[PDB]
């Protein structure tokens, strides 16, 4: 989402 791969 708003991090790593999300």
């Amino acid at each position: 989402r708003r991090y790593y791969r999300f």
